C-alpha cells in the first residue's frame, strides 16, 4: 500500500505545516502537524477542556463507530518549545492520503497548553519519530508509520515541504519526479528515539565549505534550523547589522538585508538553503528588525534540522531494519 497527502503552511512564514488526516467512522478530518521529532498522535477532542479550545476542529470519539477506549491508558507530553498536552486514549481507524491504519492509538487531549489553544490552525500532532518516544502509559503505543510499515510497498515515508507553498508527505514509495539529481543516504542513530544523523559540514553563501561533523535530528515539527553557536555566529557575521538579541531571544537582522544562503553537507552531497528561507519577518508588526531562521542550539542540548533546512530538500525517512535518512535537492 501507499499514501500521499498534501501538507500546507499554516501562515505566511511557514511556522508549521498541516496535513489532513481522517479519523474514525464516518471520517472526521482533522488538520495535524506531522512531527518527525515526536511519536504521539494526539488531537483536540470533545474531551478537551472547553476554555482551552479556540477554533480547532475536534475529534468526537462517541460519533465514531470504530472508536474504542483504550482502557486505563493516559498520555502526557512536553515539547522543546515548552508547550504541552495530556489526556486519555482511543483506538480508531486513521487514514492519511489514502493509506489506512486500523487500531491506531488516537490520543485525546483533556488539557493543552496556551500555545496550542492560541493556534487555531493545528488540530493536533501526528508523530513520526520512533515509537520508543511514545508517551502512552502503561502500554506504550506505536506511531502511524510504525503501524503502517509492514503493509507499505516500501517501509519509508518522504517529506517534501514547500517554501511559502504546499508540499507533500508520501508513505510507502519514493516519487522520483519530486527531486533533482540523486538521493544521498546517511546513517541514522535511533538511540534517542529521533531521526538522528551527522551532517558533514556547512558553508555560508559563496564561502568555502567547512568539513565538520554536526550531529542533529531531522525534525519536521520544528520551524527553524538550530545549530552550534560557532556555526550560527559564522552565518550571521555575513549579514550587516545582524546581532544576537537577548531581549528577543535570538539572532535578528535588519529587514533591509539580503540574506546569504546556507549550505549543509549530507555525506559528499550538499543541500543549499536559499537566503530567503532564513527570513522569518519582523519581530513584531511594523518592526524593521527581522527574526533569523538559523539560531543557536546552545542550551537546547541537540542540533535540530527543522523546516528551514528540510524544506530545501526532498527527504526520505527510511524505516528499514537499519533506518537511514536520504536527502536530495529539488
Amino acid at each position: 500500500s501507499t499514501g500521499s497527502a498534501t501538507t500546507t503552511p499554516i501562515d505566511s512564514l511557514d511556522d508549521a505545516y498541516i496535513t489532513p488526516v481522517q479519523i474514525g467512522t464516518p471520517a472526521q478530518t482533522l488538520n495535524l502537524d506531522f512531527d518527525t521529532g515526536s511519536s504521539d498522535l494526539w488531537v483536540f477532542s470533545s474531551e478537551t477542556t472547553a476554555s482551552e479550545v479556540d477554533g480547532q476542529t475536534i475529534y468526537t470519539p462517541s460519533k465514531s463507530t470504530t472508536a474504542k477506549l483504550l482502557s486505563g491508558a493516559t498520555w502526557s507530553i512536553s515539547y522543546g518549545d515548552g508547550s504541552s498536552s495530556s489526556g486519555d486514549v482511543y483506538t480508531d481507524t486513521v487514514s492519511v492520503g489514502g493509506l489506512t491504519v486500523t487500531g491506531q492509538a488516537v490520543e485525546s487531549a483533556k488539557k493543552v497548553s496556551s500555545s496550542f489553544t492560541e493556534d487555531s490552525t493545528i488540530d493536533g500532532l501526528l508523530g513520526l519519530a520512533f515509537s520508543t518516544l511514545n508517551t502512552v502509559s502503561p502500554t506504550q503505543q506505536k506511531t502511524f508509520f510504525d503501524n503502517a510499515k509492514a503493509s507499505l510497498d516500501s517501509p519509508v515515508f518522504t517529506a517534501d515541504l514547500g517554501y511559502h507553498a504546499p508540499g507533500t508527505y508520501n508513505f510507502g514509495f519514493i516519487d522520483t519526479t519530486a527531486y533533482t539529481g540523486s538521493i544521498t543516504y546517511t546513517a541514522v542513530s535511533t538511540k534517542q528515539g529521533f531521526w538522528e544523523w551527522t551532517s558533514t559540514g556547512y558553508a555560508v553563501g559563496s564561502g568555502t565549505f567547512k568539513s565538520t561533523s554536526i550531529d542533529g535530528i531531522a525534525d519536521t515539527g520544528t520551524t527553524l534550523l538550530y545549530l552550534p553557536a560557532t556555526v550560527v555566529s559564522a552565518y550571521w557575521a555575513q549579514v550587516s547589522g545582524a546581532k544576537s538579541s537577548s531581549s528577543v531571544g535570538g539572532y535578528v537582522f535588519p529587514c533591509s538585508a539580503t540574506l546569504p544562503s546556507f549550505t549543509f553537507g549530507v555525506g559528499s552531497a550538499r543541500i543549499v538553503i536559499p537566503g530567503d528561507y532564513i527570513d522569518f519577518g519582523p519581530i513584531s508588526t511594523g518592526s524593521s528588525s527581522c527574526f533569523g531562521g538559523i539560531q543557536s542550539s546552545a542550551g537546547i542540548g541537540i542540533n535540530i534540522f527543522g523546516d528551514v533546512a528540510l524544506k530545501a530538500a526532498f527527504v526520505v525517512f527510511n524505516g528499514a531494519t537499519t533506518p537511514t535518512l536520504g536527502f536530495a535537492s529539488k
